C-alpha cells in the first residue's frame, strides 16, 4: 500500500532503498579466545555468525553492510579484519570507540537526583519510599564508585548484553552518518541522516532484500512464538538519523532510575511515539510495527 493507520493516526509508508546499509554487531566479551591474528567475530557451529555475515554481504555486494564491533582488540585482530575489508569491500568495520556519543549522554548522579527530588516532592502519604530509598543507595554507592559515571559507560562491557543493546539504539540514532564519522572508504554513495538496517548476525539473507516501506520509516523484528508475540531487537530498521521514536526511548533513559534498552528505550519508546495512550493494544502495535521479510530466515540462533 502507501500508508497505514494506527490509533486512528496515520501514517504514510516510507522508502528504504539499496543504498541503505545493513549493519550487523558483535561486541566480542572475550577477544583472547581468539586466535590474535583471527577475525574476532564468532564463527561456529551452533552459530557461525562470520559466515552469516559474509553470505549477507555476497547477496548484497552493492549495498553498503557495516559491523559494528566493539572490544580490547589486538593489533593483528583489527588488521584480521582488515583483511576482511578489502578482501569484501562492500563491509565496513566500524569501532564503538571511534564514535562520538556525547550529545546522547547523561551523569547518573544527575539522573538519580533528578528522581530523589521527584518522589521528596511528592505527598508522603502517596509515595514510592520503596523506590525513594533506593535510588539514594543507588547514589550513595555511584558517588563512592565514581563522580562522573554516566549511562553509556555504565552500560559496559561487564554488563552483559547491555553492553550491546544499548549501543545498537545509540549506532541507529547516528544511521548512516556514521560510516562517514569512523572514515569509512567508498561510503560517499550513503545518504544524509540517512537509515539503516541492524540484523542480529544469525538472521540470514536468502536473496536480495531489496526496496523497504515502512510506517513512518521504522520496524522492528516480533517475534510469535507459539502463542505469544513481542517485539525484539534482533532487527531493527530506520529511514534516518534520530528517528524520533527511539529519541522518545533515549528520553525515557534519561528520565527513569535504572532504564533498560529492550523494555525502556525499544519498546517503550517506539509505543509511547506510535501509542502515547495505549488506545490499541500491545500486539495491535506489535503487528503495526512488524518488519516482515520473506528473504530472511528470522532468528535462526532459537534453532
Ligand atoms: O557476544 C555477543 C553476543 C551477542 N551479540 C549480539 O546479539 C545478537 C543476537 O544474539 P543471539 O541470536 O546469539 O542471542 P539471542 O538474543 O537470540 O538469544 C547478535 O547478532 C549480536 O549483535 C553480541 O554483539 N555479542
Ligand atoms: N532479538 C531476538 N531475535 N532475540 C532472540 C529471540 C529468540 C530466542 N533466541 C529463543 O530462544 O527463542
Amino acid at each position: 500500500s502507501g500508508h497505514v493507520s494506527f490509533a486512528g493516526i496515520d501514517y504514510p509508508l516510507l522508502p528504504l532503498n539499496h543504498q541503505t546499509p545493513l549493519v550487523f554487531q558483535w561486541f566480542e566479551r572475550n577477544p583472547d579466545r581468539f586466535g590474535q591474528n583471527e577475525i574476532p567475530i564468532i564463527n561456529t557451529q551452533k552459530n557461525p555468525y562470520l559466515n552469516n555475515i559474509i553470505n549477507a554481504a555476497i547477496i548484497e555486494k552493492e549495498r553498503i553492510i557495516g559491523i559494528f564491533v566493539d572490544g580490547d582488540f589486538s593489533k593483528g585482530q583489527r588488521k584480521a579484519l582488515g583483511k576482511l575489508e578489502q578482501n569484501y569491500r562492500n563491509i565496513k568495520v566500524i569501532y564503538n570507540s571511534d564514535l562520538n556519543y556525547s550529545m546522547y549522554d547523561k551523569k547518573l548522579t544527575t539522573i538519580y537526583l533528578e528522581n530523589i527530588t521527584k518522589l521528596e516532592a511528592q505527598s508522603a502519604s502517596e509515595r514510592d519510599e520503596v523506590l525513594l530509598n533506593g535510588v539514594k543507595k543507588s547514589l550513595e554507592d555511584v558517588l563512592k564508585n565514581n563522580p562522573e559515571e554516566t549511562l553509556i559507560s555504565s552500560h559496559n562491557k561487564d554488563k552483559g548484553h547491555l553492553w550491546f543493546d544499548f549501543y545498537r539504539n545509540l549506532f541507529l540514532l547516528k544511521g548512516s552518518d556514521a560510516f562517514l564519522e569512523a572514515g569509512k572508504p567508498g561510503c560517499h554513495h550513503l545518504q544524509p541522516g540517512g537509515g539503516c538496517i541492524y540484523l542480529d548476525a544469525d538472521m540470514l539473507l536468502t536473496d536480495k532484500l531489496g526496496t523497504l516501506y515502512l510506517p513512518d520509516g521504522i520496524a522492528i523484528h516480533v517475534s510469535r512464538k507459539d502463542n505469544h508475540v513481542s517485539l525484539e531487537n534482533g532487527i531493527i530498521a530506520v529511514n534516518r538519523s534520530e528517528h524520533p521514536a527511539l529519541i522518545k526511548g533515549l528520553e525515557i533513559m534519561h528520565s527513569k532510575p535504572y532504564g533498560d534498552p529492550y523494555n525502556d528505550w525499544l519498546s517503550k519508546g517506539l509505543r509511547h511515539y506510535f501509542d502515547g495512550s495505549h488506545i490499541q493494544d500491545y500486539d495491535a502495535f506489535c503487528d503495526f510495527i512488524e518488519f516482515k521479510h520473506e528473504n530472511i530466515i528470522m532468528n535462526t540462533s532459537s534453532l
